[PDB]
């Protein structure tokens, strides 16, 4: 987060959506400068914290949820499993979500790990929390971001829009509740997370059974195909 009101942070549609819980971001925003201020650090950088928010509310067709961002320094950008274009070689996470992005899709292995494209035709990489210390994995669990994420998943559920949600960071048992309040949501089971690899991940078909979903609720399929 940061110092300017939440319009000023993230997308209008976000802004909106996100109204219930601006004192929290606030919250967040004064908790990183304090992280600073006690000599600890955060990834990933303030100004993507929120990255998420940044593409339209309204637009959103399918989220995909994670836990806690990469905590090696220079992978987090604020897409969840997302990582730069000029990081070599991929995470073990991403790796595995592209191995499964060829075996569904058929498509080609990515030239890089910049997930934009994919945020850019309004999948939500949406982490349930949005910053951690380097070097230390779920090191800010429990410091307030889940209410901000939860009002966002809420948000996205009570809109009249299709939405289709793959579970990447486990939590199903926490999550499936505040995503069947909804009206035109499909939720992929079971919920391997990339990690579990040829033990449920792949061979999930996230991608396509995600776009027969959009397709059967009416809606335009996603193109997951990246450069």
């Amino acid at each position: 987060m940061t110092a300017r009101p939440l319009s000023e942070l993230v997308e209008r549609g976000w802004a909106a959506a996100l109204e219930p819980v601006a004192d929290q971001v606030a919250h967040m925003g004064q908790f990183l400068r304090a992280e600073i201020a006690a000599g600890r650090r955060y990834l990933p950088a303030g100004s993507n914290v929120l990255r998420a928010f940044t593409f339209p509310f309204d637009n959103v067709r399918v989220l995909i949820v994670g836990q806690d961002p990469y905590p090696t320094p220079g992978h987090a950008v604020g897409l969840s499993f997302s990582v730069a274009p000029d990081v070599r070689p991929w995470p073990r996470s991403l790796a595995n979500i592209f191995d499964e992005y060829t075996a569904d899709l058929g498509y080609p292995l990515p030239s890089n790990g910049d997930l934009t494209p994919w945020a850019q035709r309004g999948v939500l990489l949406l982490n349930r929390v949005l910053t951690v210390r380097p070097s230390n994995p779920a090191s800010h669990r429990g410091k307030g971001w889940e209410a901000v994420t939860e009002c966002a998943i809420r948000a996205l559920a009570a809109r009249a829009a299709p939405l289709v949600a793959i579970l990447w960071g486990r939590d199903a048992s926490t999550l499936k509740p505040m995503l069947a309040a909804g009206n035109c949501v499909a939720i992929e089971s079971p919920h391997p997370s990339p990690l579990s690899a040829s033990r449920g991940f792949f061979g999930s078909r996230p991608f396509s059974r995600a776009n027969e979903l959009l397709v059967g609720m009416g809606a335009e399929p996603i193109d997951w195909r990246l450069p």
